[PDB]
C-alpha cells in the first residue's frame, strides 16, 4: 500500500539528488539480487525452457515497437553534453579496460580495435554500421582503413549530422551516413561487413531483423554483433513487481531487452555463427564509472547547459540526476558479482 | 520522390561551384562504386554474354549518332583556353607519367613517343591521324620525321585552325589537314599508318567504321588505336538509374561509350590484331589532375576569357565549373582502385 508510495518517494529523492551515491548503489544491488533470484531456476530444464519461451514469443512480434518514443527520451542528446560525459570518440557503448591504468579514451580505442580484429575488417572492404551512434566506430574504421567505404545508419537527425561534419573535419571521404529507421528500412545495396553495436537490445523480433540484415551481406561477408547480456537467463526489462523501481529507473518501459549470452544462437535461420566471445561486465562497469566522474567533474559547465536546454533549474536537476542514475545503473549492474553476472557478448555471423 | 529533387539541387551547386572538391570526389566514388556493382557479373558466362549483347547491338546502329551536336557542346573550344589547361602540345587525351615527378609536358611527350613506337612509325611513311584534336600527335610525328607526310582529319573548324598556322609557325612541310565528318567521309587515298586516339568512344557501329578505315590502309600498313576503357565490361554511357547524376555530368547524352579492354578484338572482320597493350588508369588520372591544377592556377586569366566568350558572369561561372567537373570525373574514374578498373587500351591492327 504505502511502500508503493515509499517507492514514489525514493524516485523523488533521486530526482532531487537527495540520496548519496553509496546509498543508491546499495539500493540498486538489492534490486539486482532480486532480479537474479527471479532469473535463475532450480533445475536446468526450466532454465532452458525460459529461454525458449522468450525466443518463441519474440518471433510473433514486430521488429520493434518503441520506435519513435525511441530516442526522443534518449539518443537525441545534444552533442555538446556527450563530449563532456563520453570520451574523445563519443562511444555510447561498452569500452575495454585491459589494465587498472587504462583511461576512458584508451578504453574506447581498445574496443574499437577489438571490433576490427574480431570482425576481420580489411583495407578494401565496404563496412556497414547499423546504429552508429555518434560514429565512434565509423570514424575509427574510416581513418584506419582509407580504402574502406564505411556507411553509417541512424534514425537520429543529430547523430547523422555530427558524423558528417566531424568526418569532413577529420579529412575523411569514405564516411557516408543515411537517415532511416532500420525497423522499416529496405535497401538494394550490399556490404562486405556489417557492424551492429548494442542495437538489438532495442529490437523485438530478431528473426525478421536478422533476415533483413542477412540480405544486406555480401557473399563471403561477415556480420559482427555486440550486445550486453546476462550469462544465463534473458528477459524483457519490465518491473519484477510492486517493489521493482530499478528496471524503469533509466530506460522507458518496453524499450529494452536483456538477452542471455547464448540468445542469438537460437536465431540462425539466415545467418550462421562462426565465432562467439563473451566479455567481463567490469569493462562496462568501469565505462559508466568514468562517465560518472566526468559529469561531477564538469557540473560547472553541465548545469548551465541543462538550464538552457530546459526552461528551469528544477528540471535541470532532474536531468543531471537522471544521467547519474544512468551511470550508477551501469556501474552496479555490470560490476555485480565481479562482473560475472551481467556482461557483454560478441557474435560473428556469416551468410 | 525527394531524391530526384535532391539531385537537381546538387547539380546546381556544382554549377555555381558551391561544393568543395572533396565532397565532389566523394560523391563521384559512390557512383563509381555503383557502376562497378552494375558492371561486374556473378558468373563469367553472363559477363561474356554482356559483351556479346553490346557488340551485336552496335552492328545494327549507324557509325555515329549526335555527330555535330557533339561538335557543338564539345571539341569546338577556344584555342586560348586549351593552352592554359592543356600542355605544350595541347594533348586532349591520356598522358604518360613514368615516375612521380613527371610534369604534364613531359607526360604529353611520353605518350606521343610511345605512339610512334607501338605504331612503328618510320621516317619514310604516310601517316593519317583520325580525330587529331589540336594536332598534338600530328605536329609531333611531323617534325622529326621530316620525310613523313602527316594528314590530320577533323570535323572541328576550330581544330583545323590551330594546326595549320602552328604547323608553318614551326616551319613544317609534312602537315596537311582535312575538314570532314569521319562518319560520312569517303576518300580514294591510302596511308602507310593510320592513328586513332580516343575517337571510337563517340562512335557506335564499329564494324562499319573499321571497314571504312581499313580501306584507307596501304597493304603492309598498320592501324594503331587508343581507347579508354574498363578492363572487364563495356557499356553505353547512359545513367544507371535516376539517382545516377555522374554519367551525364560531363558528356552530353548518347555521345559516349565505355568499351571493354577486349572489345575491339570482336571487330576483326576487315582488320586483324597484331599486338595488344593496356595502361594503368593512374596515367589519365594524373593527366586530368594536372589539367585541374592549371585551371585554378590561372583563374585570373581564364575567368575574363569566359566572360568574353559568354555574355554574363553567371554562365562564365557555370563553364569553369564544368571543366572542373570534367577533370574531377577524369581523376576519380581512372584513378579508382589504384587505376586498375577504368584504364587505357592500345591495339595494333594490320589489314
Ligand atoms: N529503431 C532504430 N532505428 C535506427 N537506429 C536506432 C534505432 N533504435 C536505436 N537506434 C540507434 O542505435 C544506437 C544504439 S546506442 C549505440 C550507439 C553506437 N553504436 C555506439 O556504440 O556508440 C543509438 O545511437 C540509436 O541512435
Ligand atoms: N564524328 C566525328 N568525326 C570526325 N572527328 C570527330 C568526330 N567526333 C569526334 N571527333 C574528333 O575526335 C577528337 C577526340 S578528342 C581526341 C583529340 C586528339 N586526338 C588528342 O589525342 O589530343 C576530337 O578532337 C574531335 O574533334
Ligand atoms: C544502463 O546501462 C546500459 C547502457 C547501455 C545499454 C544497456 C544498459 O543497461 C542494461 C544498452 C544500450 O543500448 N546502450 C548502453
Ligand atoms: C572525363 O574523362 C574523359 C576524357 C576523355 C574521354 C573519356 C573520359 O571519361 C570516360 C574520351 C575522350 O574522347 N576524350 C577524353
Amino acid at each position: 500500500q504505502t511502500k508503493k508510495a515509499a517507492i514514489v518517494e525514493l524516485l523523488k529523492q533521486l530526482e532531487l539528488g537527495l540520496v548519496p551515491y553509496d546509498d543508491i548503489k546499495q539500493l540498486i544491488r538489492r534490486e539486482l539480487a532480486r532480479r537474479l533470484q527471479w532469473g535463475y531456476k532450480p533445475t536446468y530444464e526450466e532454465q532452458i525452457a525460459e529461454i525458449q519461451n522468450l525466443t518463441h514469443s519474440l518471433r510473433q512480434m514486430k521488429i520493434a515497437t518503441e520506435v519513435e518514443t525511441l530516442d526522443s527520451q534518449l539518443y537525441e542528446i545534444p552533442i555538446e553534453f556527450l563530449k563532456i560525459m563520453n570520451g574523445s570518440n563519443l562511444k555510447g557503448s561498452c569500452c575495454y579496460f585491459k589494465e587498472d591504468s587504462t583511461t576512458l579514451d584508451e578504453a574506447e580505442i581498445a574496443m574499437l580495435d577489438l571490433y576490427c580484429e574480431r570482425a576481420q575488417i580489411q583495407d578494401g572492404q565496404s563496412v556497414l554500421d547499423l546504429g552508429c551512434g555518434q560514429g565512434a566506430l565509423t570514424l575509427h574504421v574510416a581513418q584506419k582503413y582509407k580504402n574502406c567505404r564505411v556507411t553509417a545508419v541512424t534514425n537520429s537527425v543529430s547523430q547523422k549530422e555530427y558524423i558528417e561534419e566531424e568526418s569532413r573535419r577529420r579529412n575523411l571521404l569514405n564516411v557516408e551516413v543515411k537517415l532511416a529507421d532500420i525497423t522499416t528500412h529496405e535497401m538494394a545495396e550490399t556490404y562486405d561487413r556489417i557492424l551492429v553495436i548494442e542495437l538489438f537490445e532495442h529490437m523485438k523480433n530478431y528473426e525478421l531483423l536478422l533476415r533483413k540484415i542477412s540480405e544486406w551481406i555480401s557473399k563471403d561477408g561477415l556480420l559482427f554483433l555486440e550486445h550486453i547480456c546476462h550469462k544465463t537467463f534473458a528477459y524483457h526489462y519490465e518491473p519484477l513487481d510492486d517493489d521493482d523501481w530499478f528496471t524503469e529507473y533509466v530506460f522507458p518501459a518496453g524499450t529494452m531487452i536483456i538477452p542471455s549470452a547464448s540468445f542469438f544462437l537460437y536465431f540462425q535461420d539466415d545467418v550462421s555463427v562462426v565465432n562467439h566471445w563473451t566479455l567481463s561486465g567490469k569493462h562496462f562497469s568501469r565505462t559508466n564509472e568514468e562517465w560518472l566522474k566526468r559529469l561531477d567533474a564538469n557540473l560547472d559547465v553541465i548545469k548551465p547547459m541543462f538550464e538552457t536546454l530546459m526552461g528551469n533549474e528544477e528540471e535541470a536537476v532532474k536531468l543531471i540526476n537522471y544521467w547519474r542514475g544512468f551511470c550508477l545503473s551501469g556501474m552496479e549492474m555490470f560490476g555485480y558479482n565481479n562482473g560475472e553476472e551481467w556482461m557483454a557478448s560478441h557474435v560473428l555471423f556469416k551468410k
